[PDB]
Parts: C-alpha cells; sequence; structure tokens
C-alpha cells in the first residue's frame, strides 16, 4: 500500500464526467472540476486540464496522469501551509498518506477547524485524535471513507485498507 493505491481506493476511476460526493463534476480518479452546476464549465475545465478537447471522456492514462498531478500539489501545498507542515513533519510515512488522503479529499480551505485534531496528531495522542477526528462534518457526510483515513492516523497501519 501506498499513497496512490490509498487513493485509487477512496476515489475510484471513472473515465466520463460524474458528480462526486458533493454533486460536484469530477473526472478520473477525484480530479474535481469545477463547483459550477454548469455542465459546460466542467468541460471547459477539462479540456483546459488535458490539452485536448475532450467533450466529457478520458483515457485511463490521461485519468492516471491528473491524479499524479494532483497528489503531487497536494502534497506540496501541505509543506507550503504552516499549519499543516510541522504536523506533517512529525508523523510517520503512513500517518503523513492519511493527511495527503484528506487533503486531497478537503483541500486547505478548513485547516483551522482541524486546529485541535492536528495538535493532538503532533502531540501522538492517537486514539484522541481519531476520536476529535470524525466529530466533523467530513466524518459524517463520508463516513466510510473517514473511518478509513481516521484508523490509519489512529495506528499508523493500513488495516482499513487490507
Ligand atoms: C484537511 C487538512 O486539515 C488536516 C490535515 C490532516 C489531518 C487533519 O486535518
Amino acid at each position: 500500500m501506498n499513497i496512490f493505491e490509498m487513493l485509487r481506493i477512496d476515489e475510484g476511476l471513472r473515465l466520463k464526467i460524474y458528480k462526486d460526493t458533493e454533486g460536484y463534476y469530477t473526472i478520473g480518479i477525484g480530479h474535481l472540476l469545477t463547483k459550477s452546476p454548469d455542465l459546460n464549465a466542467a468541460k471547459s475545465e477539462l479540456d483546459k486540464a488535458i490539452g485536448r478537447n475532450c467533450n466529457g471522456v478520458i483515457t485511463k492514462d490521461e485519468a492516471e496522469k491528473l491524479f499524479n498531478q494532483d497528489v503531487d500539489a497536494a502534497v506540496r501545498g501541505i509543506l507550503r501551509n504552516a499549519k499543516l507542515k510541522p504536523v506533517y513533519d512529525s508523523l510517520d510515512a503512513v500517518r503523513r498518506c492519511a493527511a495527503i488522503n484528506q487533503v486531497f479529499q478537503m483541500g486547505e480551505t478548513g485547516v483551522a477547524g482541524f486546529t485541535n485534531s492536528l495538535r493532538m496528531l503532533q502531540q501522538k495522542r492517537w486514539d484522541e485524535a481519531a476520536v476529535n477526528l470524525a466529530k466533523s462534518r467530513w466524518y459524517n457526510q463520508t463516513p466510510d471513507r473517514a473511518k478509513r483515513v481516521i484508523t490509519t492516523f489512529r495506528t499508523g497501519t493500513w488495516d482499513a485498507y487490507k
């Protein structure tokens, strides 16, 4: 198991534009296209992302290319985030994957909301962190995925993805 395999399980792979759990146009392996309700706007974003006129459909290789870019961007975003970087750097490799997963899904806008969870993670108070992480819109809206990610944060093992 590694971050790519983990996110591939959590995000799936679809080659046609679809709506994500939040109702937003997405393609590939969880590549968000836009929050616009206009499918044409999503198609424009797709064509821009791929560099050709796709009319809402891509290949597996193209999906994997977006996925590589998105994982890279998520990790690098963590390192550029003054709140996230020290916590991320404090973690072992498996728990780092949990952090990348959560950022991939949620982005960085809600970081301040996770101030207490982040502190508990940096303190290595794993059971306490796991309890706190579940007290969230994130958990309530995607509980099966959040349970897997939280188990990963709690244990530093891949048990939830076996
Ligand atoms: C989604 C970014 O906020 C943090 C990062 C990983 C752990 C808790 O939430």
